[PDB]
Formats: C-alpha cells, sequence, structure tokens
C-alpha cells in the first residue's frame, strides 16, 4: 500500500481571545492573512475555543452564535478544517493564558451565594474556573444541573452551526470535562501560587463532594475516615507530606480508598457528559475526543504524587490512564493527550520527570483498547528538536514503505498560532514539521485518502460498569519505540 497512508495530519491553535470577550470577532482581516499563510505551508486545520462564558453570557438559554459563525465562515473560505472546543472553563490562570475569559456571569452570580459550586482545596480556597464535578447533576442553576448545562449547549451549538457541520468544516469536537478544557482536577493552580515542579493538592474540599466521599467511606465500613490531611501544600515535595512518603498514607486501606474514589469521580464526570455529546452530535460527520493532561512531573518517583493530585490514579503498579481510554472506547472518541514534545532531559533533575515515558504509557494504551489517539504540545516551541519529538511520537515505529504504520496518532494540535510562528526562520522550520507529519507528502484535502474518512457519529455504545473499566489498570508493558524518528525535520 501507497504511502499517503503514513500521513498524519496537522491542526494549529487559533489565537486566545480571536472572538473577545464582548462576543466580538475583533479583526477578520489580520486573521485572515495568518489562516492564508497556513493554508500555503500545507496545514490540515485549525483549532479554536467556543468560549461558554462569551456564549450564554447573558443569562440562561441566552447563546448568541453569531461571532462565532463569521469566524467559521472565514476559516472555512480559507481551506482549512476546524476543531472546535467546548470550552465550559474559564480563561485566564493557566500557562500562557494571555486573556482573562470567565465562566458565565449569572452562574458566577450564583456562586456568591454558594460557594460550593467550585473547586475547593483543603484551605478553603474556591477556585472559580470551572464547575466542581460534585455539582454535575444537582439542579440548582436556574432548575438545571451542569451537565444539562453543558448539553443544552452542545445542542445548540450543534443546531445554529448545522451548515458548518453539514458541510465537512467541522473535524472534531473536543468536549471540555476541566480546567483548560482537561479531564482534571484543579491541582495546580498557578492563580493560587502554585509553581512547576509542585506536587499540587486534592481538590475535592467542595460541600459535595465532601458528603459524598463521608457516605462511601460509611458504606465501606468506616464512617470514621476522613478526607487526607497530611498531603501537603501546592510547592511541596511527596517525601516531605505524610500521604506520598514511603509507606505514607496513599499506600493504606484508606488511601487506596480514597485515590480510587476521586479518580472515579472524574472518569463518571467524563462518561456522563459525553454521553450527552454523543447525542447533541448524533448523525454529524463528526468524531468527540477528550484532552488528558500530560503530568510529568514525580512520575518517576513511586508516588506519582502531581498525577494523584490532578485525578490521575497511576502508579507503577496501576494504570490509571487505560481506564480512560477503555471509558472512551463506547463512546468512540478520541484521547487527546496534551503534551508531546518533552524530552526527559531538559528536566530539572528534581522534578523526577517522565515525559517521555508517560507518553509511551498514554499511546500505547489508547491503541491497546483500539481508540484513536492525538496529541498537542504542551509549551510553546520553535525548534527541530521539540518537532522532531513529536513527529517520533507521531509514528513510533517509523513510516511503512508499502503499507499504513502499524502504529500512528490521529492527528496533533500544534500550540497556538502567534506572530513569533510566522517569523520568517521559525515558520520555514514549521513548514518542513509539516511536510514531515505528512509523510514527505504534499498537503491532502481529502482525508478519506490516508484513511481519515469521517462518518456520521453513532450512538455509544453501552455503559460499561466501572468494575470493568477497573480491569484497565493491569499495568501492560508499552509498545515499543524508535529512539530517533525516520522522519526528522533537520
Ligand atoms: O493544564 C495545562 C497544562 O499543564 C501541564 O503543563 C506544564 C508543563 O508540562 C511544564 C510547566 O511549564 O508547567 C506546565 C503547567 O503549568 C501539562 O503538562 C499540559 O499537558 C497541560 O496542558
Ligand atoms: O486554546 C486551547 C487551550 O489552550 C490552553 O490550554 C492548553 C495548554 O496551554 C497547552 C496544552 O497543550 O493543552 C491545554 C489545552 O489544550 C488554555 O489554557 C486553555 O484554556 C485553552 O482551552
Amino acid at each position: 500500500s501507497n504511502m499517503l497512508l503514513n500521513y498524519v495530519p496537522v491542526y494549529v491553535m487559533l489565537p486566545l481571545g480571536v472572538v473577545n470577550v464582548d462576543n466580538v470577532f475583533e479583526d477578520p482581516d489580520g486573521l485572515k492573512e495568518q489562516l492564508l499563510q497556513l493554508r500555503a505551508a500545507g496545514v490540515d486545520g485549525v483549532m479554536v475555543d467556543v468560549w461558554w462564558g462569551i456564549i450564554e453570557l447573558k443569562g440562561p438559554k441566552q447563546y448568541d452564535w453569531r461571532a462565532y459563525r463569521s469566524l467559521f465562515q472565514l476559516v472555512q473560505e480559507c481551506g482549512l478544517t476546524l476543531q472546535a472546543i467546548m470550552s465550559f472553563h474559564q480563561c485566564g490562570g493557566n500557562v500562557g493564558d494571555i486573556v482573562n475569559i470567565p465562566i458565565p456571569q449569572w452562574v458566577l452570580d450564583i456562586g456568591e451565594s454558594n460557594h460550593d459550586i467550585f473547586y475547593t482545596n483543603r484551605s478553603g480556597t474556591r477556585n472559580k474556573e470551572y464547575l466542581t464535578v460534585g455539582v454535575d447533576n444537582e439542579p440548582i442553576f436556574h432548575g438545571r444541573t451542569a451537565i444539562e448545562i453543558y448539553s443544552d449547549y452542545m445542542k445548540s451549538f450543534r443546531e445554529n452551526m448545522s451548515d458548518f457541520l453539514e458541510s465537512g468544516l467541522i473535524i472534531d469536537i473536543e468536549v471540555g470535562l476541566g480546567p483548560a478544557g482537561e479531564l482534571r482536577y484543579p491541582s495546580y493552580p498557578q492563580s493560587q501560587g502554585w509553581e512547576f515542579p509542585r506536587i499540587g493538592e486534592f481538590q475535592c474540599y467542595d460541600k459535595y463532594l465532601k458528603a459524598d466521599f463521608k457516605a462511601a467511606v460509611a458504606r465501606a465500613g468506616h464512617p470514621e475516615w476522613e478526607l487526607p490531611d497530611d498531603a501537603g501544600k501546592y510547592n511541596d515535595v511527596p517525601e516531605s507530606t505524610g500521604f506520598f512518603k514511603s509507606n505514607g498514607t496513599y499506600v493504606t486501606e484508606k488511601g487506596k480508598f480514597f485515590l480510587t474514589w476521586y479518580s472515579n469521580k472524574l472518569l463518571n464526570h467524563g462518561d456522563q457528559i459525553l454521553d450527552e455529546a454523543n447525542k447533541a452530535f448524533l448523525g454529524c460527520k463528526v468524531k468527540l475526543a477528550i484532552k488528558v493532561s500530560g503530568i510529568h512531573w514525580w512520575y518517576k518517583v513511586e508516588n506519582h504524587a502531581a498525577e494523584l493530585t490532578a485525578g490521575y490514579y497511576n502508579l507503577n503498579d496501576r494504570d490509571g490512564y487505560r481506564p480512560i481510554a477503555r471509558m472512551l472506547s463506547r463512546h468512540h472518541a478520541i484521547l487527546n493527550f496534551t503534551c508531546l514534545e518533552m524530552r526527559d532531559s531538559e528536566q530539572p533533575s528534581d522534578a523526577k520527570s517522565g515525559p517521555q515515558e508517560l507518553v509511551q504509557q498514554v499511546l500505547s494504551g489508547g491503541w491497546r483498547e483500539d481508540i484513536r489517539v492525538a496529541g498537542e504540545n504542551a509549551l510553546p516551541r520553535y525548534d527541530a528538536t521539540a518537532y522532531n519529538q513529536i513527529i517520533l511520537n507521531a509514528k513510533p515505529q517509523g513510516v511503512n514503505n508499502n503499507g499504513p504504520p502499524k502504529l500512528s496518532m490521529f492527528g496533533v494540535t500544534y500550540l497556538r498560532l502567534s506572530d513569533d510562528l510566522l517569523q520568517k526562520s521559525n515558520f520555514n522550520i514549521f513548514k518542513k514539521f509539516v511536510l514531515k507529519m505528512h509523510a514527505d507528502q504534499d498537503y491532502c484535502a481529502n482525508p478519506q485518502k490516508y484513511n481519515h474518512a469521517i462518518t456520521p457519529l453513532k450512538p455509544s455504545a453501552p455503559k460499561i460498569p466501572i468494575e470493568v473499566l477497573l480491569e484497565a489498570t493491569k499495568p501492560t508493558l508499552p509498545f515499543p519505540w524508535l529512539p530517533e524518528t525516520d522522519m526528522k525535520v533537520d
């Protein structure tokens, strides 16, 4: 079989704020000259936040889709496809966030009087960037639950954008499930003083999560068990805590129990909302996708602290990503792994960082459960080094000259299209990165040629019970990676 079968598409995130808080598409002319450069480079499509807080600003079910319609139209004129994020989170407190976009005021307003709608840490600090899982099903938002708000929103988006959908502009709907749109707890909030190699904190202290946890321990036989109180603070290192030190609480019956409870809330949160998404886009030619954060720090210690606090119950003897993938399988969704570029040696030694190993684990787990895997770079990079790492992850075993590769990612969405990227030398490198993703082929407008035809979304398969999800915690050996890509940019 031909070469084109090796092709891996490349998408480019649009600038934050392209449609501003006031629901105004700010500078079409400018964007337009940018997009035209991307089309010339061979870029397949672009990715954009569809901010909940801009759209449903005025009041419940007061959507204004107008400015996004304009943007989508301009994208379509430029010959590019589009990845749309249902961004139900706030823009501002995370790395790179240059614009502030909060969640809806009417929701914020409720929170002034029910503070427990937000994620809360042990100290009682409310993080307003995303509604707590604790309220997925509480009918406190003027009669709706949070999951109903998201579901209504996606329905609305589907009806109002049906022409773009039916025209094949939109290729994938990325469903936002937490801060930065990722399925995770906001355990490393810059806005609270968290700093890089920092362990982060559990975020289950809001009233609803807490009561749920209390009732669950009581049913387990230990009504007396309580939420972790020996985990430390944002910037600790694990050895310095009772929870994460060796032989600490995390390996006790109660730590295990808490941990399982805490990581299960996410799996469940993701599964219920994807259920709604599936129903909203049923029949549309689009794939659904979720975003999983790459938390590589502490990966190389037995306690995987940062992962744990973010809600990924991953250890050396318990695969805590594979279960997410198996959950995605019923929805036929793509796991978008948000960190792909980093090399272990680029990390401060004191972080016990295992970015490359984390990647192999996560993509292997995906491929093993037979779902599609995509990903992004976590930080801005312009060098061949970044690029050649993303290319290797894309096709871990190199190109197949006589057939499709045995392993390949479904797509990669590069981190942001800025002036910097478009500067002459930077851009020249980019163009090569694009070319090698495409396996040296020219940009290929019909994805069916490279075995990416899109079909109408089917209904999810049936609910997989938690037990079964949790079987996927059995560790497996990763697939073998080459050491260097066979398609270097350099
Ligand atoms: O949730 C946002 C991102 O968080 C992590 O990115 C970190 C970098 O890996 C290292 C350092 O600069 O801090 C960043 C977080 O503030 C994660 O790696 C990404 O996948 C997430 O998108
Ligand atoms: O515009 C998409 C997403 O970008 C930022 O979050 C990114 C992160 O900076 C890079 C990493 O590869 O993935 C995260 C999610 O894509 C913004 O913070 C986030 O709010 C925005 O939705």
